[PDB]
């Protein structure tokens, strides 16, 4: 069980080309990546 | 069980050419990649 | 049991070309990378 | 039990080509790389 | 059980390639590398 | 039971190639490499 | 004359009781305080 | 004649109690207090 | 004339009382205080 | 003809109680205080 | 004529009570202080 | 004409109460102090 709370977050990104994953700012859970 | 509060992130991001995994910022869980 | 908080994280990223693996600011939580 | 709170983390980073790790700032559990 | 609190960390990084461990600033908890 | 705090870490990193272990800042746990 | 671009700022503030002065994130021109 | 230009700049306040000047991330230009 | 460019600037505050001056991150001119 | 450019700063402040004069991370210009 | 460039500066600070002058990190200028 | 460059500087202060001068990590520049 999680609890998360109370966050204040600031995602910059700058020239993303071709992405094939995941570009996340904030993930509350699992990550598969094949 | 987690409890994950109270977070202040700033992210910066520059030049993601081809990116295959993950790029996250706060993450609360497991990751796995192959 | 996981208890995280109060946390003022800045992250610079800069030039990341074919990121295969995990480039995260906060974690908490496991990883595996194969 | 892990407990961990108060923290100022500033993380710079340059040149990233072909990572294929785990590149994190503040990371709170376990780490396993193959 | 872990406590810990209280840390201004600062992390340069220069000319990272191709990493395959890890690269982390603060870390709390175990570190499995085969 | 660990209990650390009142940190103050600066690190500087020039020049990593082909890392393949564990580059720390600060850390609180075990390290294993094989 | 000025010329001022390409700023990424992020302000954070806590706690601002009875302010009587200025609190400013990105300020271009001339400031005058009695 | 300024030129200021591509600045990431990241401003933390905590505890702003009767503030009575100036209190600027980034600033170009005079500063005048009487 | 100025020229400035290029900068990462994190600024970090603390427990502001009764602050009666210039507390700036980055600037660039000039600065007057009586 | 000042050329200031590529910097990496990190500020960290502490307590400052009933501040009445400059308190600049970086700073590209002139002071005077009375 | 001055040019300053790749500097890579942490300031820290504790207890700065009743500042009258001036507290910089990196300053490329003249300083006046009466 | 000055030329300063690659400065990796760490600045540690603790106790400063009541300054009336100058505490500067970097300057480039004169300083005057009456």
């Amino acid at each position: 069980g999680y609890e998360v709370h109370h966050q204040k977050l600031v995602f910059f990104a700058e020239x993303v080309g071709s992405n094939k994953g995941a570009i996340i700012g904030l993930m509350v859970g699992g990550v598969v990546i094949a």
